[PDB]
């Protein structure tokens, strides 16, 4: 009786500027797993297999990674 | 009787300027595994297997990374 | 009978600026994990498998790395 | 009868400049682990398998990093 | 009949500047493990299984590490 749930009930002169707002903004990630089986051989690279989030409002700069799941960077300079 | 949960009930001249805000928010993050089998076997590399929850507002600057998850990072400058 | 649960119940000439404000919030992360099994076998590298919460307002710097979750860094300068 | 909970119930001329404000906030983390098996080996490098909850407001510098977990650096300068 | 909780009930001209504030805080970490099982063998590296909540409003300088959690770090300089 497996269960992941993320719930919002409500049951039941004014100004608003700029206000009420969401800006990068993750909200309600459910997730199961029920009797599953996996095998990971990793040799040298990156494996995910899991739940990721990542909610940035601002990322700045050259040659950034804002997000980055499973990733391989062999570059050269 | 696995279970996970988040939950915002709300049973029952104002002047809002750059409020009420969200910038960056990670929310309601719900993960159930149950009875599951991993194996993992990992050589030199990176294995993410697990619930990440990264929430930044800012991140600045040349050659950065603000959120990585399972990341193998072999450069040559 | 497992259970994980985060819960915001509210049963029942104002100025706000700049105020109620989430910058960088990670809220409301439940995580369950009945009779599973894992095996691991690491050698040099990362595994993550349980349960990361990272909440940032400002990361500011070049070359910098905000939130790193499983990462390998071998660069060579 | 396992369980884990974070609750917040509240039954029943301001001015807010710059206030009830939430920078680098880390709230309500639930985990439960019940008849759980792990077996690691780990040979030199890093495995986390537990709960973490990193909650900053401000970083900064070169090369700098705020929030690692699982991490292996092995860097030649 | 095991538990973890933190709660907060609230049965039931002024001026704010500043206040009110959460700048690098975690708040209500609840964790419960029951009837589980772990074996570690560590040769030279970091294993980390535990609870970890690190609150901080500030870290400043090159090359620093803020929060580190199952960290390997053998650099040659």
């Amino acid at each position: 009786g497996v269960v992941a749930a993320a719930e919002k009930t409500k049951q039941g002169g004014v100004l608003y500027v700029g206000s009420k707002t969401k800006e990068g903004v993750v909200h309600g990630v459910a997730t199961v797993a029920e009797k599953t089986k996996e095998q990971v051989t990793n040799v040298g690279g990156a494996v995910v297999t899991g739940v990721t989030a990542v909610a940035q409002k601002t990322v700045e700069g050259a040659g950034s990674i804002a997000a980055a799941t499973g990733f391989v960077k062999k570059d050269q300079l």
